[PDB]
């Protein structure tokens, strides 16, 4: 009973102001970095693990470059645009509701750079209504960017930012189900919401939270200029194996 699920939310509506530096106007996520757009990165991932349908959220007035890497891909999907970038990638996901055609669905940042193998943990049908994907390989990362999550056994326990005792990363991957927009009306949305603020609120309200392991994967979330060296370099050939991106 491992079943293949065959959609994804992709979120690609940030800025990338870090990055302004190498992508000038475009956002980082349409931006080519080693032939590629970053976006197709993540895609590609999961397309290599059966996904077939993607649901794209962009910022308003970015649908044309939405539509092109669906194309690209010739894969399946709708772009959503985001009118609303600065409440954060919360309400990115938020907005992608209506979209989902599935109960059990993949979503990833569109900055996670991460290779196929490393969603192997990822189809158990054990009883969650959030699954993180985790990691401790840190190498690539820059731990200032990523979330740091408290994990006991395969539960997150805790997860932000400036949490004091933590034995993960988060990576931006994650398993969800259609409960976890039931959270949509629990923020006052004055603010920017994250996602891990989201996970946090999940396991503040009784929901089932928890992780499935990336193991010894190449992982990393590309913000900085700084991001961008060989061994990544070397992470967007293995992910790009035998497809045109
Ligand atoms: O992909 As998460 O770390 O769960 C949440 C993401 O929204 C957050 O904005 C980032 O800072 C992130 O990298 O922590
Ligand atoms: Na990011
Ligand atoms: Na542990
Ligand atoms: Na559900
Ligand atoms: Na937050
Ligand atoms: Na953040
Ligand atoms: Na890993």
């Amino acid at each position: 009973f491992q079943g293949a699920m065959r959609e994804a939310i992709v979120l690609a509506s940030g800025a990338g102001k870090r990055l302004r530096s190498v992508t000038g106007d475009v956002p980082k996520v349409f931006y080519r970095f080693d032939g590629c757009e970053l976006v197709k990165y993540p895609m590609i991932s999961l397309m290599k693990n059966g996904v077939e349908r993607f649901v794209l959220v962009v910022s308003e007035g970015y649908r044309d470059l939405g539509e092109k890497v669906l194309n690209d891909l010739g894969v399946e999907g709708i772009v959503v645009e985001n009118k609303k970038v600065e409440l954060g990638n919360a309400y990115s996901f938020f907005l992608s509701e209506p979209y989902v055609e599935s109960e059990k669905f993949f979503l990833s940042c569109g900055d996670s750079l991460f290779p196929p193998s490393a969603l192997k943990s990822a189809f158990s049908e054990d009883e969650f209504h959030i699954k993180l994907g985790v990691s401790k390989r840190s190498d690539l990362i820059d731990p200032e960017k990523a979330s740091k999550v408290l994990v006991n056994e395969n539960r997150i326990v805790k997860i932000g930012k400036r949490i004091d005792q933590y034995n993960y990363f988060d990576t931006g991957v994650f398993v969800m189900t259609k409960k976890v927009y039931s959270l949509k009306e629990s923020f006052s949305w004055t603010e920017d919401i994250s996602l891990y603020h989201v996970l946090q609120k999940a396991v503040d309200t009784g929901m089932i939270v928890k992780v499935f392991d990336f193991g010894n994967a190449l992982w990393t979330e590309i913000d900085s200029p700084a991001d961008l060296n060989s061994k990544v370099y070397e992470l967007m050939s293995k992910i790009k194996e035998g497809v045109a991106c």
